[PDB]
């Protein structure tokens, strides 16, 4: 990777690298000048040459051919790709330009929140895109505040505690459609590393589009407090933080589920005491103990949160029903 992707190569026999916009476990994604588009600049994708990998992309080309056909003036903020080629035996694909993710934002603003009016638009278009989505078929799987991309993330700075970064647009765009699943496709049932994982996905239970819903909920929560609330890589310590932020996991659940590795008996088969107990009874509290006002904007973002982090993935809150949501009404 290192060997095909610096400053001044040329790909493609177009397109220029001026920069490099970010790195995942997928590869690289760098900024390059298009010569057979009059110098548009482009976001170009360099996907790591390996099995896992190569396959995610080619999934997430057919993906995106399929979105923007369907959406050609992206009226629903999915990413545009432009086209897609080999380069040196890597999959490479070309998008549309955009901004630094909320992710890296939040980091280079010293983990300090969104005011709740840019989250109030960003919630919004998160859901209709994700929406969008979910009415062809598709179960993003994936989201995550590094997935969410602002269409231009320039900023004003002001003394408040501190300096902070305000956005003078808060646009976005949904990005990653590499894991993106259709209804009739296998499912993986083996969910791999995830910023957030739904209940249903940890116990097995079968996932479909509301998996995208319980991420977002997380996805609003880390962007009203800085930080994610399941600060955790392992699935046990998962299911614990849930019960002490969202209360005991359902017992239909706990009966469905083949996951008996993390069950004794009728309950999660966790160590208070132990370190990861310990940090859990810490890290984590009640929902709405993190709220840092009372007002009712407040009190009606974490009213939607709640319903997407509703453990049953049936009774969770659908995206139709969430842009309903008395917190969105303000941009009625
Ligand atoms: C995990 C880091 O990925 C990115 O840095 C990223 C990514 C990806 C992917 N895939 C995910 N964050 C981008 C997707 C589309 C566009 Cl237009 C841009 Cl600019 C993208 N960037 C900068």
């Amino acid at each position: 990777m290192h060997l095909i992707c610096q400053s001044g190569d040329v790909l493609s026999a177009r397109y220029e690298i001026v920069d490099t916009l970010g790195e995942g476990a997928f590869g690289k994604v760098v900024e390059c000048i298009d010569h057979k588009a009059g110098g548009r600049h482009v976001a170009v994708k360099i996907v790591k040459n390996v099995d896992r990998y190569c396959e995610a992309a080619r999934s997430e080309i057919q993906v995106l051919e399929h979105l923007n056909t369907t959406d050609p003036n992206s009226t629903f903020r999915c990413v545009q790709m432009l086209e897609w080629f080999e380069h040196h035996g890597h999959i490479c694909i070309v998008f549309e330009l955009l901004g630094l993710s909320t992710y890296d934002f939040i980091k280079e603003n010293g983990f300090l929140p969104f005011r709740l009016d840019h989250i109030r638009k960003m919630a919004y278009q998160i859901c209709k895109s994700v929406n969008f989505l979910h009415s062809n078929k598709l179960t993003h799987t994936d989201l995550k505040p590094e997935n969410i991309l602002f269409v231009q993330s320039d900023y004003t700075e002001a003394y408040n505690k501190r300096d902070e970064r305000t956005l003078i647009n808060p646009d976005i765009k949904v990005v990653d459609f590499g894991s993106a699943t259709y209804d009739d496709e296998h499912h993986s049932t083996l969910v791999s590393t995830r910023h957030y994982r739904a209940p249903e996905v940890i116990l097995a239970l079968g996932w479909s589009q509301p998996c995208d819903v319980w991420s977002i909920g997380c996805i609003l929560i880390e962007y009203y407090l800085g930080f994610t609330v399941f600060p955790t890589h392992d699935s046990k310590e998962h299911l614990a933080m849930m019960e002490r932020i969202l209360g005991p996991l359902p017992k239909h659940m706990i009966q469905k589920t083949r996951k008996r590795k993390y069950f004794h008996h009728d309950r999660l088969d966790w160590d208070e005491h132990s370190s990861a107990g310990r940090y859990v009874s810490r890290a984590c509290k009640p929902l709405k103990e993190f709220m840092l006002s009372q007002d009712v904007e407040h009190e009606r973002l974490f009213d939607l949160i709640q319903k997407m982090l509703e453990y049953d993935p049936a009774k969770r809150i659908t995206l139709r029903e969430a842009l309903k949501h008395p917190f969105f009404d303000l941009l009625k």
